[PDB]
């Protein structure tokens, strides 16, 4: 798509009832953003299932849950979990007794990482025989959960896979350079996209981030088919990230955190859910806010994004609620300190020509600069320095907000879906947040 496809009206349709069984294709974490979505799911009384990326052994082998492991799960989803180790990615994968592309990183150092090569035979065995792996997994979840779906049944299945970073020690070095360096230390995520390591990790982006949802999509062909013969409807849902629009000079604009590295595996998923929609299929992409979570926390500067949510919370005919949610992040501020001054900063921020740069849809995702990383890193600091304790913050209230706002966004928009993209921006999240709390007064 050349811009960005916003929904900007609440959903108010909803098919899923007692019986009907959601399937979080992902692990659930605290913070995440999938917490919205199974909680609506779990409230509309379906049946709630999921898979697990099972545990590595110390020989580094996958393997599944043992019975306690399993239990911890279950009782965390609040639902049955599938015992066979989904995890995707080729990065510890390899023929029996031959190096992992994690083994070929080994010898890597700060000094020969950028002119380091692999051998990219080896790399490709391997990518086969993890993407066989994986494929090979979803072939036995999906027999067992054939068996737990009735005919007549609606099935929701709930992509929420990202990742693929090699746990390597070089590359978190590297890492912090790139996402919190300054100055001297600064380094270009160019120089990491350039370099075979940083090849290698956009395949691997690619392979967890993106077609993991082409193998559920093709992995629950069988079952798709037969609800849909028998009276039912299949929904796929996908968390994306695209960027999102915010207030800037108090209209909803289009922007995003720079560098995402995962842009171009994010558009691939994108273009899997276009392909399977001309196919009749219902799958979607929500591109969701930027918010703190485990996996978007060592993006510094991300969270700069999601401050002027506060402002859409009034836009979007705010009331006691709203007003509410700007006192409780007023109370996680040093005295002396206001939210007023934290939002002008945001606000001067936007305006600012380094960061109006950066606001181009068709280079998404676009290099850092050493500008960028000075003006994004700097901020968010100083912000950060705003609060009475860094581990109270303005952004775990807001980041909280948008799971609950996004939850029923997803899940009502999913029983009649517009298309196969979907940007869900700060307009539509204040929109749904307003209505929710629409009794919660003073
Ligand atoms: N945090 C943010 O700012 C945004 C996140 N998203 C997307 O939301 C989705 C959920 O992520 P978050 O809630 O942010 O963090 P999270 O850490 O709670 O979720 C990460 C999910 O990816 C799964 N995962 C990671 N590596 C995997 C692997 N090798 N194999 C199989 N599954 C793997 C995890 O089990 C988990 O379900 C992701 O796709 C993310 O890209 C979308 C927009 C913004």
């Amino acid at each position: 798509m050349k811009s960005p496809i916003p929904l900007r009206d609440v959903p108010q349709s909803n098919i899923f009832r007692k019986g009907d069984v959601f399937v979080l294709f992902g692990e659930l974490f605290g913070r995440g953003y999938a917490n919205g979505l199974i909680n609506e799911a779990r409230d509309a009384g379906m049946t709630i299932v999921g898979i697990t990326v099972g545990r590595r052994d110390e020989n580094n082998a996958l393997r599944a849950l043992t019975a306690e492991e399993l239990a911890t799960a279950e009782a965390n989803l609040g639902g049955r979990i599938i015992n066979v180790p989904l995890m995707a990615g080729f990065d510890l994968d390899a023929p029996a007794g031959e190096p992992t592309p994690t083994d070929l990183l080994a010898d890597m150092t700060l000094k020969s990482w950028q002119d380091d090569k692999l051998d990219w035979a080896h790399i490709e065995k391997c990518r086969a025989v993890g993407v066989q792996r994986f494929k090979d997994g979803v072939a036995k979840v999906m027999a067992e959960l054939d068996g737990m779906i009735p005919d007549g049944a609606n099935a929701f299945f709930a992509h929420t896979m990202a990742g693929g970073i090699p746990k390597v020690k070089v590359f978190l070095a590297i890492a912090n350079r790139i996402y919190k360096g300054r100055g001297e230390r600064f380094l270009s995520s160019s120089a990491l996209l350039n370099s075979d390591l940083g090849k290698l990790i956009l395949m691997n982006f690619d392979e967890v981030t993106a077609n993991t949802f082409l193998h559920l999509i093709e992995g629950s062909a069988a079952i798709r088919a037969r609800l849909e013969k028998s009276g039912g409807q299949v929904r796929y849902s996908a968390y994306g990230y695209h960027g999102t629009e915010i207030l800037i000079d108090d209209k909803y604009q289009w922007q995003t955190y720079t560098s995402y590295t995962q842009g171009k595996a994010k558009m691939r998923l994108e273009r899997i859910a276009e392909d399977a929609w001309k196919q009749g299929i219902k799958a979607t992409v929500y591109n969701c806010p930027e918010i703190r979570t485990n996996s978007s926390d060592i993006f510094v500067g991300v969270e700069l994004s999601l401050f002027p949510l506060l402002k859409a919370l009034k836009k979007e005919n705010g009331g006691a609620w709203a007003e509410a949610q700007w006192q409780a992040c007023r109370e996680v501020l040093s005295e002396g300190h206001t939210l007023e001054s934290l939002l002008q900063k945001i606000d001067d921020y936007n305006a600012s020509d380094v960061m109006k740069g950066f606001r181009n849809f068709e280079a998404w995702p676009m290099p850092n600069t050493a500008e960028l990383a000075d003006i994004m890193i700097g901020t968010s600091d100083e912000i950060t320095k705003m609060h009475k304790s860094r581990d109270a913050l303005v952004t775990d209230v807001l980041s909280a907000l948008v799971l609950e706002g996004t939850g029923p966004l997803m899940f009502h928009e999913s029983s009649n879906p517009a298309g196969p993209v979907l940007w869900l921006s700060h307009d539509v999240i204040a929109k749904q947040l307003n209505l929710m709390h629409r009794l919660e007064h003073h």
